[PDB]
């Protein structure tokens, strides 16, 4: 089997997630057309690729934006966050209204960056190199809400939080996780209502996205990831609950179904990094 | 001439040092060995530096700071050790909880969210034997550090000054040495002393709440290694205490050279670096 | 030609400054009396020291502070920003309290440091390193505020901020940069009135330190950076306009001058993380 190129391991993740084309906050780097043996973790800066070439790796996958176009235009997907409120029935414009704050920090935040650090070192590595963000995450999110939909669906009004929380727990990223599920806002005992995951829409939405959910008929949110100060807040204001599934562990799921993609396709891939 | 040591060896030495007798949950074994005979020790070891170590030819890596695996992980475990000390100067064992439960709760939801194995993968790549050791170094340095101070303001009584604290801890060569400087960013140099806590060796400084604590039950002068500019300045403007802040890498190394100056008996060449 | 020491490549940015002391926030970590090749990048740790060394370069030179002595006084820059208000018309006193809690947090967060940890590798490696960070700023402070002023001073009152922005625009760095000028605090349609650029005073001055320039007839101020939540903070209480540059598309206007005279004098510049 010949190595695949970065244009064809953008194609697998495109395909898998239903997208036409890669999102704002992914980029290729370093192009190549025939990779065999490929280095793959979640976060890679120059260590990282520095380590890839010491172990002859033919190229670099990373999950995180590295800088370029994929850390420059990352605010461009957050938009992604008002369509999930609406997907849950939240008005369009209190779910615009909603992400405002994150959007206007992201901005500054992509233009004081330095874009072109991690690849300029793969440059200089001649290193084939791209990150693969949002497609595997919305993998992931398309998997979790399948798994918490046909266990609770059954339940109807009897559905706890626990029962979303035991779902998850039938998969095998977080089963086996080192990490814990949390439910820092409300508790496991509570019902369920509706529930929202809020995966592949960038970065988890905070506060502002989880008050508008709770404000607008969805009693449960579900996020990898919170800030603890913003965890906090919500905590103490009440009106539902939080889960909060574990950064690594939540992107693994749509990680390990690109993995085994590429494996069939008969590249071998190094794991590292969370993975 | 000596066998190298295993990595179960130098962890042993830091527990016996630090009067332990289980491995607190901020240090950890990534990568085991029978045999190391020279290493590379820094406070801060990230892939970077584990490579750095395979080009010099180490034969392990010793980290102070967590790098992942079940020390970062557990980390929060080891806060309840500001439970003890804030017990042992007078704090009640529930003002005492109250104090710590806001950085225990922030702390648990940031061991979830980190990339645990991302150090430990690289390590593994290598195939280069590595470990943490911080709480029981800590502790060390901590026990160090109130013996120097108490047997220079103990014979001054309530004459006792935080210059008297100050000048004790400059007889430490860690200090004398160092290149940053001792802080008073609460309280002054010139106000009574009274009672002092030494705040080192529970894992993180105890911030705004815990000093507060130790101000509300009693004692006068809080010393940490390190605080949060913001919790300085909220500290600062209440008023009503003193506290001192050593310096970050400079307390490390208190009880980080007794540890390698132990290694180095033992025959184990120790690269210092990363602070060392 | 021949090779240049660390000395001659400090005293290079030092005469394009038009200084005769060396700043506290730049540093010669580890001499060298001979370097042909150099690799130069904004932001140079223990990674890019090992990039540095597999591409067999002769020393590195960063922009930001690496580390030692370079970290540990950076706050003594931070008077700079004292200079820059009175010059500016801001009361000596106003000027002095506006810049203590930046400079109380800076002395803190120095005291903090790991100093060694760069610098150690550097020695390790054996690798010549060193930092250039106001001089270089200063040069860049100066091109822009030329720039600007040539471009608005025949509009006078008439002058918008649209006006410093379009004369930034003539600049290589703003022009080719990813990244685009913002105003996070008034809008582009706004008079222009006083502009202070704030730049080669080590940091931006956040909330405290443009509060200062608006309250003292300075209606415009410009940063290459500014924290979002301070952005956030002035945007609330308006009082002008705050022209933000991005970080690295200004660092480079110091920068790139520096490099076109190592060039001059045979040295070859590698860039990276950045450049
Ligand atoms: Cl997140
Ligand atoms: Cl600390
Ligand atoms: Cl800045």
């Amino acid at each position: 089997m010949a190595g695949l190129s970065t244009a064809e391991l953008v194609d697998i993740a495109l395909e898998m997630a239903e997208m036409r084309t890669l999102p704002a906050d992914s980029a290729v780097y370093v192009e190549s057309t025939d990779l065999k043996r490929v280095m793959m973790g979640i976060d890679i800066g120059p260590a990282e690729l520095l380590l890839a070439r010491q172990l002859g790796c033919d190229g670099v996958i990373a999950h995180h934006p590295a800088g370029g176009s994929a850390t420059l235009n990352f605010p461009e997907v957050l938009t992604r966050h008002v369509e999930l409120m609406v997907e849950h029935g939240v008005p369009a414009t209190a779910a615009r209204d909603a992400i405002q704050g994150l959007l206007t920090r992201s901005l500054l935040r992509a233009q004081s960056a330095n874009h072109d650090h991690t690849p300029s070192v793969a440059r200089l590595l001649e290193m084939p190199f791209l990150n693969i963000h949002l497609p595997l995450d919305e993998v992931g999110r398309r998997i979790m809400v399948k798994t918490i939909q046909e266990a609770v669906e059954p339940l109807g009004d009897e559905a706890r939080v626990q029962d979303a929380i035991d779902a998850l727990m039938t998969l095998p990223e977080f089963a086996g996780a080192a990490t814990r599920i949390m439910v820092p806002v409300g508790a496991v005992d509570q019902p369920l209502g509706k529930i929202a995951v809020v995966h592949g829409a960038g970065t988890n939405g905070g506060y502002a996205v989880a008050r508008a959910y709770f404000d607008h008929g969805v009693r449960t949110v579900l996020y990898i990831h919170i800030a603890p100060e913003e965890a906090e807040r919500l905590r103490r204001e009440g009106g539902g609950n939080l889960i909060v599934t574990g950064h690594i562990a939540s992107d693994l799921v749509g990680i390990n179904r690109y993995v085994q993609a590429l494996e069939e396709r008969g590249v071998e891939v190094v794991r590292m990094s969370g993975l």
